[PDB]
């Protein structure tokens, strides 16, 4: 019954970006699971919550190169 959401970033520095983002966001005092998408731009994030809120993650991918990361939560619509 734990939360999960998607997000993809434009301007990351590739496969080592990617890493620490596995880093950042398994360090969130909300947040269950994660795996990256280590071929492409993108990191798929499991957390805990009824009230879906995919937002503080998108916030926490951001916070690990701010200003440079185009965090974008490509879900199913």
């Amino acid at each position: 019954n734990d939360s999960t959401a998607t997000f993809i970033i434009d301007g990351m520095h590739c496969k080592s970006c990617v890493s620490n983002i596995e880093s950042t966001l398994s360090a969130l005092q909300y947040v269950s699971s994660i795996v990256v998408s280590l071929e492409n731009r993108s990191a798929i994030v499991v957390y805990n919550a009824s009230s879906v809120t995919p937002e503080s993650l998108r916030k926490a991918i951001e916070a690990v190169s701010p200003g440079l990361y185009r965090v974008s939560i490509t879900s199913e619509v």
